[PDB]
DNA sequence: GGGTTTCCACTTATTCAAGTTTTTAG
DNA sequence: CCTAAAAACTTGAATAAGTGGAAACC
């Protein structure tokens, strides 16, 4: 096939990537511990053609099924590490994995001095993955009674290919259906995020002049959407921004069956009731109907 | 060698994606 | 009346993040 555009691959791993460091007890090394550093991606075997695509594109990378239903591409042979570090110093990430990819090169400079099989070395590695991602563990905090101090990502969307690489591991196409004819035709555009990429979600709104953020959680935990309703906008601003800028996944094949019910919508079809109906069977097999 | 690296099978907590309603704007 | 647009919510699983186990390279 082709390369990924490097763009879009940074959008897809602000979306469904993710930085790791094992530091793991084990009694046959010279320190006490072992260590893994890599970066990985965890897609549902629908899209195994994304990460193999992006395989392709880095030569590097290993591809595993991840349970029954997933497949995950991971990289951590420590030589293919420098592919990742190029790529994202050239295309640097957005959201807060940005913080996540910051204390991976930290990581990576004491793996590639080679401290990591002494002493200090693994002391290093313990202080970087206290602030990486879901920090120590239990085991291993009791284990190191240490240093911190991240600071917040805030930055701008850089570009549209960006966004379609976000969009196609964060964004949602959808056909609402609303009773009352009593069946009115709705079209919506989201992105959800963590509440902790507040500043870039709302940045959406002036981005792509149009939208609305609100926040909603469950218990403890809260998120952001960023909901599109408005026809016009999501016609006219919405639809245009990923023609020019394609999808990958199967989601591009719900943009697309969203953009058949668009141009419905368009032709004011939806008001019939022979238009209604394949508004309906399009519904049907989208989303998880596919 | 045999410590260390790299890989393959697998698990889990929640952040997502997706869906469900009812109200408000025009 | 007549839709369009917005408000507000819930929910399960595809994520992200992590873990077990070991062949075997260097
Ligand atoms: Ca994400
Ligand atoms: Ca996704």
């Amino acid at each position: 096939r082709e390369s990924i555009n490097p763009w879009i691959l940074t959008g897809f791993a602000d979306a469904e990537g993710s930085f790791l460091l094992r530091i793991r007890n084990n009694n046959k090394s010279s320190v006490g511990y072992s260590t893994e550093l890599g970066f990985q991606i965890t897609l549902h075997n629908k899209d195994k053609s994304i990460l193999e695509n992006i395989q392709s594109t880095w030569k590097v990378g290993v591809i595993a099924n991840s349970g029954d239903n997933a497949v995950s591409l991971k990289v951590t042979r420590f030589e293919d590490l420098k592919v990742i570090i190029d790529h994202f110093e050239k295309y640097p990430l957005i959201t807060q994995k940005l913080g996540d990819y910051k204390l991976f090169k930290q990581a990576f400079s004491v793996m590639e001095n080679k401290e990591h099989l002494k002493e200090n070395g693994i002391k290093e590695l313990v202080r970087i993955k206290a602030k990486l991602n879901w920090g120590l563990t239990d085991e291993l905090k009791k284990a190191f009674p240490i240093s911190k101090e991240r600071s917040l990502i805030n930055k701008n969307i850089p570009n549209f290919k960006w966004l379609a690489g976000f969009t196609s591991g964060e964004g949602h196409f959808f056909v609402n259906l609303i009773k009352s004819l009593g069946v009115q035709v709705q079209l919506r555009f989201r992105i959800t995020q963590h509440i902790k990429d507040k500043n870039l979600m709302n940045s959406l709104i002036t981005y792509l002049g149009c939208g609305y953020i609100s926040e909603s959680n469950k218990s403890e935990f809260s998120w952001l959407n960023f909901t599109v309703t408005k026809f016009s906008d999501i016609n006219d601003k919405i639809i245009p921004v990923f023609q020019e800028n394609t999808l990958i996944g199967v989601k591009l094949e719900d943009f697309e069956d969203w953009c058949k019910v668009a141009k419905l919508i368009e032709e004011k079809k939806h008001l019939t009731e022979s238009g209604l109906d394949e508004i309906k069977k399009i519904k049907l097999n989208m989303n998880k109907g596919r």
